[PDB]
């Protein structure tokens, strides 16, 4: 037996509201991030075309099956038209109904059955990967003729292409290689295809756009209740707690959202239909799985707001030895550096974040220099590739500052792990840092400045 968790907020802004995404997802903030997701009905004009042969589009298939707690990983080829086949004939002969003639609270029924029962073994496949020339974007890009309607909507804030360089998404102006990350992912559905609990990378937002198809059912839960779902998760599920060798590795699993209600976490649902947008908010479980055949594409951003929280979300990384996507100081240095030309209000956000950084960078330096660290050379930690400068003990990414030894080459570790390096005295470290506290606090005016 299943009961639905409450509805989600369902938002349906006017034109004028809709308008700037950013400014109409800060306004929705204080409702929607006590739910954790939400969904966007786009004004009723609003509908970019999609165009597309289903016989030219392909992809490889990824296999799972369906087993709540059971682990899984969040790292043969079909062409669009047989994939859908495909899916059609699976749900419409698992049910022997015709596929839209099957409820959608039947399909979320008999989904927490099936993935409960042993008994039952339904494997199922999907597509998931980054757009590339063997299937791209479900929204229209620059490149062939576009229809005026296509052209419409390539300037679109909506259009999750856009949202990797729009100024206001502070993981635009990152430089470095993070496409797993800022490049939008497209997600071909069958019944029953299913994403496990998991939060973003970074404790980012993301939103989700389902281009065609039978719905998407989403269970959200709010940021406050991160740790207190994850308390839940490692007394039911531990082996997903054993830490892992790379960041693509990450162990998630399917887990009925009743369970996690009956020990006091709030989760919420919804059925995202064809044409509207769900967005998570940082740090906001969810999970969910597909009615049936559908598209859909998704990216993650990062508004100023959540600067404070990818600070926060570092610090939890080194705590739990987690690796790091990006390093979020090497961030903050690359705004400061163009802050010119940034908007005024991220100029004034990422000051206060900066502020923050150096502060922190001041004691830590202070502690190190009293265990006996003397030497000293400025290094270009951005000039190496990542799994270069990870510590060796918390494997968070270096930028602001590490500490390397003579005594064992190429080694580095953050300064809150000193004495995790080598077994030589403290004479034979030396401490290479990207900026001097001099260096730092003109970076940080002219973010001031910048902010009037
Ligand atoms: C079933 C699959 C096409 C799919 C999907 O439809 N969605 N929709 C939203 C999300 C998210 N977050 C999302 N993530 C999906 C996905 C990716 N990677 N994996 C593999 C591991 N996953 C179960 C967490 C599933
Ligand atoms: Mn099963
Ligand atoms: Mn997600
Ligand atoms: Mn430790
Ligand atoms: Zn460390």
């Amino acid at each position: 037996m299943f009961l639905p968790p409450p509805e989600c907020p369902v938002f349906e802004p006017s034109w004028e509201e809709f308008a700037d995404p950013f400014a109409f997802i800060h306004k929705i903030r204080p409702i929607a991030e006590q739910t954790g997701i939400c969904k966007v009905r786009p004004p009723p004009d609003w509908q970019p075309p999609f165009a597309c042969d289903v016989d030219k589009l392909h992809f490889t298939p990824r296999i799972q099956r369906l087993n709540e707690l059971e682990a899984q990983t969040r790292v043969r080829d079909y062409t669009l038209r047989t994939f859908g086949e495909m899916a059609d004939a699976f749900k419409s002969d698992y049910f022997n109904m015709p596929v839209h003639m099957v409820p959608t609270e039947l399909v979320e029924k008999e989904f927490w059955r099936l993935v409960s029962t042993i008994e039952e073994d339904v494997t199922v496949e999907y597509g998931a990967d980054i757009a590339s020339k063997e299937f791209g974007s479900g929204f229209p890009v620059r490149d062939i003729k576009l229809s005026p309607e296509e052209e419409e909507y390539l300037d679109s804030g909506w259009n999750l292409n856009n949202m990797p360089v729009m100024e206001q998404s502070v993981l635009a102006h990152i430089t470095a290689d993070i496409c797993g990350m800022k490049l939008p992912w497209l997600y071909v559905g069958m019944c029953f295809s299913s994403f496990c609990w998991h939060i973003e990378d970074h404790w980012s937002y993301s939103i989700n756009y389902l281009h065609w198809g039978e719905p998407k059912t989403w269970y959200g839960v709010p940021g406050y209740a991160a740790e207190q779902l994850e308390n839940v998760m490692k007394k039911l599920a531990p082996e997903l707690f054993v830490s892992q060798p790379d960041l693509l590795h990450q162990l998630v699993t399917i887990m009925n959202p009743n369970t996690l209600m009956t020990h006091e976490v709030p989760v919420y649902r919804t059925n995202q239909c064809a044409g509207e947008f769900v967005i998570t908010f940082p740090r906001a479980y969810h999970s969910g799985f597909n009615q049936g055949f559908n598209f859909a594409e998704a990216v993650n951003f990062c508004t100023v707001d959540w600067l404070p929280l990818g600070r926060q979300c570092v610090e939890h990384y080194r705590l739990l030895h987690r690796y790091c996507v990006f390093s979020h100081d090497e961030m903050i240095c690359k705004m400061a550096s163009k802050a010119d030309v940034l908007d005024v209000v991220v100029a004034s956000t990422v000051q206060k974040d900066m502020a923050i950084m150096i502060e922190d960078e001041k004691a830590l330096r202070e502690t190190v220099r009293k265990l006996g660290v003397i030497d000293s050379e400025r290094m270009d930690f951005e000039l190496l590739p990542d799994d270069e400068r990870q510590c060796v003990k918390c494997k968070t990414t270096c930028f602001m500052s590490a500490i390397s030894c003579s005594c064992k080459p190429g080694l580095l570790v953050c300064l809150h792990h000193v004495k995790e390096l080598c077994s030589c005295p403290p004479y034979k470290y030396k401490l290479r840092y990207r900026y001097t506290l001099d260096d730092l606090y003109p970076m940080m005016n002219a973010l001031k400045l910048r902010a009037e």
